[PDB]
């Protein structure tokens, strides 16, 4: 018949443990994209050195987070620039 059992099934486990070096870095990423995409992971599994399991799932509870109502926001749109460049001959 078959093989057997040929291992169990995976379990899950939550990972409430990162540094302020990896940290600095998933939260500077999931800020721009809140959601993660193959591409972005696989810059932050260098960075931060952790797995795409893990990176991914950190990206996801964040957002839980924002749901809160957060303190006060600013209106104050970020402020533009400009240049010039005259000329002569």
């Amino acid at each position: 018949g078959s093989s057997g059992s040929s291992g169990p099934d995976f379990t899950p486990q939550k990972f409430k443990e990162k540094t302020a070096e990896q940290l600095r870095v998933l939260q500077a990423s999931f800020l721009n994209s809140s959601v993660l995409t193959d591409e972005e992971l696989n810059r932050l599994r260098a960075q931060t050195k952790l797995t795409r399991r893990e990176i991914d799932a950190w990206f996801t509870e964040k957002k839980k987070s924002k749901a809160l109502k957060e303190e006060k926001m600013e209106i104050d749109e970020s402020n533009a620039g400009s240049s010039s460049g005259p000329s002569s001959g």
